């Protein structure tokens, strides 16, 4: 163990669940978010599933203010959209950099992971307690034990969609999982991931009491592809969606399109333009698009190391978010008309 | 919660398996020797080539022992020129599903007896190193290295997990050199990024020798290096891909390793000796950035499906070159190493 500096004690998932209990509203909300998201990706419901909110959460109170606005918009638009807030705790870096709330909640390289996990669960409880479902990237394979009861959607990021460990993980999660296409912009690895996660897996994993055991999973048939561009180009357009559909196996779930990341070409101000392009497909009868993902915050833009502004990727601001989501809802309505 | 968890089965702790299947003094010295030689070669202290050679995966301990005996004998002959580490790969990343290796399902019949897999794996690693033959394996699982690390001289992160922050974190705490493969699309940037990330100290949740989760702090691993293994945009073992790979290395970079198989073989194990010819030509001509090579090699060539009913010493995963071809390839590689010395004086 020449490269292990040490091991510091860790509260067990079960312990944290008792110390920071979910409310009845919190649990009911998480269940509802899962039902609603399942109905949309499997084509039972004709609304669009929207995963919308910050790139990352670094500020609990700001996240709560944002949740309150989004919960109100979600009440306004619920005939047409099912909204789940991005409450992303874990951030994959290109090389190194802030990994998120769990890993370093004080954002100052002290890495108080126990406090991160307490802040993470108190956050998840606080958001779901106002009746808003939340979603997060499942990067760490141990973290979900601490938080899964509160979560209605999980994302596997572009850099881990190929990882057999993350496909294993997804195969045992109690909620829908969106696998992002690879960083090269092609979808094959995400389709492979969905198939893989749909099978039963055996692997070593951590229990609620914090010990390693052999886990057997059931297989997760609520996995879907998220289109998020990449080096081969953006993939939110009708030609990219036609190629995507051409590649889907029998049994596939609906596609989600991420407006941000590679689909925004390094410019958050592109997300409303992606929205216009996606809305046009939907409004003209595209039924394979069942989800969108949007990086949105109280205030727009980003910053390196200001209230309600991202410290990771740049987001559209609140007012733009309203306009984007109202436009999406209307495209949903128009699609109902086409389908009559 | 746990609606897609069918159950948890008990697992022996790493410490417990370490006591039940102890490493011999020879095993431990061999693992340490293998790390020293590999460090010396990737950091440019020694002018031999590091060779990671052997089966795609191990599914048969006795065939693995016979392969190891022939390999050790060859390694004694060519040790002036080549530092050889056996591939004893226990964990196999699949395109979708399929046999994941000896740990996951050692009986190869979907019974998934992971306790027996871990015992077979560790017994295997002790058997190989106990003849003085150092071993390597892909570090796919972030928990299994606790069972096995005291015996390992080289760790690989597969193309499919080079971008994964968990695997960069893992590598940053392993006591041996780690090779990151370029991505499946054939580009190198993600491997260079993985090496830089693994060289840093990380804090993450991990499993201890006693089998409980705790927060791990690593030191960072300065012995990570890039393995060129081709991919969708084409093969990358030739002199121009090598020059373009050297152009992207940051200051402080370790030497490059070229994988003859996988993406650099174009769907055909018969191409491994042809990649050898091209690689040898660069080495013999003075290329000092190429410090390692990787070869998928078994007692017999080709591969076979799973029909108990398996033919002896044939791969049940990727196709390999057979033993005879291997001896030829390595002899020729040794020759190129000697020629390089002549060019460098
Ligand atoms: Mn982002
Ligand atoms: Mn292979």
């Amino acid at each position: 163990d020449v490269r292990i500096l040490g091991y510091d004690p860790l509260a067990s998932p079960a312990l944290l669940q008792v110390q920071i209990p979910a409310t009845p509203t919190s649990l009911e909300t998480a269940k509802r978010g899962r039902r609603e998201a399942i109905d949309i990706i499997t084509g039972k419901d004709d609304r669009v599933l929207v995963i919308v909110g910050p790139c990352s959460i670094h500020d609990l109170e700001a996240a709560q203010e944002y949740a309150l606005r989004l919960k109100k918009l979600s009440d306004e638009l619920k005939g047409d959209l099912s909204i789940i807030m991005r409450a992303y705790l874990e951030k994959p870096r290109t090389t190194v950099g802030w990994k998120g709330l769990i890993n370093d909640p004080d954002v100052n390289n002290t890495f108080n992971i126990n406090k991160g996990l307490q802040s993470a669960r108190q956050l998840f409880v606080n958001l779901t307690n106002i009746g808003l479902p939340i979603g997060s990237e499942m990067l760490d394979t141990i973290s979900p034990q601490y938080l899964a009861d509160l979560v209605s959607f999980g994302a596997i990021g572009a850099r881990t969609t190929e990882s057999q460990l993350h496909r294993e993980l997804a195969s045992g999660l109690s909620f829908p999982v969106g696998f992002k296409n690879g960083t090269d912009g092609t979808l094959n690895v995400a389709v492979d991931a969905c198939q893989a996660a749909a099978h039963s897996h055996h692997f070593m994993g951590v229990t609620k009491h914090g010990v390693a055991a052999i886990t057997t999973t059931k297989g997760n048939e609520h996995c879907f592809v998220i289109l998020r561009g990449g080096k081969k180009g953006t993939n939110y357009d009708a030609k990219s969606v036609a190629e995507a559909k051409a590649q889907l196996p029998a049994g596939s779930n609906g596609l989600m399109i991420d407006y941000s990341h590679g689909n925004s070409n390094k410019d958050f101000r592109n997300q409303p333009k992606v929205n216009d392009v996606v809305c046009e497909q939907i409004a003209n009868g595209e039924n394979a698009i069942t989800g969108v993902m949007i990086e949105s915050n109280i205030n727009e833009g980003n910053q390196g190391i200001k209230y309600g502004v991202s410290i990771t990727d740049a987001c559209i601001g609140w007012e733009t978010t309203e306009d984007v989501l109202r436009k999406l809802a209307a495209a949903v309505r128009q699609r109902r008309e086409v389908n009559k």
